[PDB]
């Protein structure tokens, strides 16, 4: 007669927004699902304690990241039914299918739920004012960076601030989503974060494409295109200051659209310069190719659960075309069902439209246990390296260095 589900903060009203969702299926079913809200500040350790003691939740969101972990803890139930309901691997972007297992797993273990993913905003005055054209500055990384220098030579003042745009704002390492931020610069390349041999991972962080990737994108911030204090500042520091109309480009999710269309007085930015000319292109194309990074959460069932046929309903609902396109506007994300993609609340609107062109290009990291080591590891590295960045004295030895101390690390955590 109830089944308890622990979410994330996803939504603006996350206990109302969700409860609201399933209302429909608490309906229909008979049933009260009892929803509990995991602070993004205590969601990992609440998590890891269920699965270590067989106390806690019969679903539970997980992000995409923590997939591998917890299923290699044998703790999940699997849920080849649910995906084969919903249309199975052709329902899913290939990066959103990589989410569903541990990697070399031969069973699902969790429901894709949402897709986090980044694409460029773009004041679109600013690049008119420089002679910048977005087509050719997103279709290429030498387009992209010459559409920087065009930004930076610029005259062009906002007409609130007064000032000139920084071109590029990007955090550092002041963030939570830092290996996030290098991923698409890595991967265009032609180079990865982790590589298998043997059916053995290990560090890709210090190959020669995955060093020209960092070294491309980390060196802008050396070149004049991204202010000093933009380092010291997290994702949402950063889209505070684009709202604020100091930045010309900058990389976020989709959930700015919505952000644009409300008042500043309830939190959004509708008012100022940067709502009224915004733009969105995709990550722009490497020597290798174009792609995006995808995060985002799925749903999981713990093999404790005493409701699991009921838990596999609400997975099926929850994942399934209806409440995939509601959750999606309610938390400014994409729809992890590609279906849902077309439904009118993404066509009818030129930005989530771009988001959507960016995402057939999505990628994810590998679904490995001991993804959490890597990309700990990874990141202490990447922020010594942007530390480098903040005083002009990122060399492309130092960099090497710095990522083959990470390869060092990431390897013997992977043994
Ligand atoms: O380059 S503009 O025409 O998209
Ligand atoms: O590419 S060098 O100018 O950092
Ligand atoms: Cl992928
Ligand atoms: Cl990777």
């Amino acid at each position: 007669k109830t089944l308890e589900v622990w979410i994330m903060p996803n939504s603006p009203q996350p206990a109302e927004d969700f409860k609201a969702l399933v209302a429909p299926f608490e309906k229909a079913h008979g049933v009260e699902v009892k929803v509990t809200v995991l602070d993004w500040g205590v969601a990992w350790t609440k998590i890891t304690t269920a699965a270590t003691s067989g106390v806690g939740p019969d679903l539970t969101q997980l992000g995409t990241t923590a997939v591998g972990a917890i299923s290699a803890m044998g703790v999940l139930e699997p849920v080849d039914d649910v995906l084969e309901a919903l249309g199975g691997e052709k329902a899913y972007l290939p990066a959103v299918w990589r989410t569903t297992r541990l990697e070399g797993a031969r069973q699902a273990t969790a429901v894709p739920w949402f897709s986090e993913l980044r694409a460029f905003y773009y004041r679109t005055d600013a690049l008119k004012a420089a002679g910048v054209n977005p087509a050719e500055m997103f279709a290429s990384w030498q387009g992209f960076e010459a559409g920087l220098a065009r930004l930076k030579a610029s005259s062009f003042r906002d007409p609130e601030t007064k000032a000139p745009l920084a071109p590029l704002c990007t955090p550092g390492k002041n963030s939570w989503d830092v290996l996030h931020n290098a991923a698409p610069w890595i991967w265009g390349a032609g180079g990865e974060i982790v590589r298998q041999a043997g059916g053995r991972w290990q560090s890709a962080l210090n190959s020669p494409e995955s060093l020209e990737g960092l070294y491309f994108f980390l060196s802008l911030a050396q070149k004049g295109y991204v202010p000093a204090e933009s380092l010291e500042k997290n994702t949402a520091q950063i889209e505070a200051d684009f709202q604020a109309g100091k930045c010309a480009v900058f990389a976020s999710g989709p959930w700015m659209i919505q952000r644009a269309q409300v008042p500043e007085a309830k939190g959004g930015f509708a008012e100022r310069t940067a709502a009224k000319n915004l733009g969105v292109a995709p990550y722009p194309a490497g020597p290798k190719g174009r792609y995006t990074f995808f995060g985002g959460s799925n749903l999981a069932l713990f093999n404790f659960s005493k409701n699991k046929p009921l838990a596999k309903e609400l997975l099926k609902y929850l994942g399934g075309p209806e409440a995939q396109v509601r959750y999606a506007q309610m938390t400014g994300m994409l729809p992890a069902l590609r279906s849902a993609w077309s439904d009118p609340s993404f066509q009818q609107n030129p930005l989530l439209r771009t988001f959507i062109q960016a995402a057939q290009f999505g990628r994810t990291y590998p679904s490995l246990a001991g993804w959490g080591g890597v990309e700990n590891l990874a990141v202490q590295h990447l922020g010594m390296a942007w530390d480098l960045v903040a005083q002009g004295r990122l060399t492309r030895e130092a960099l090497k260095d710095l990522m083959d101390k990470a390869s060092a690390a990431i390897n013997q955590a992977l043994r």
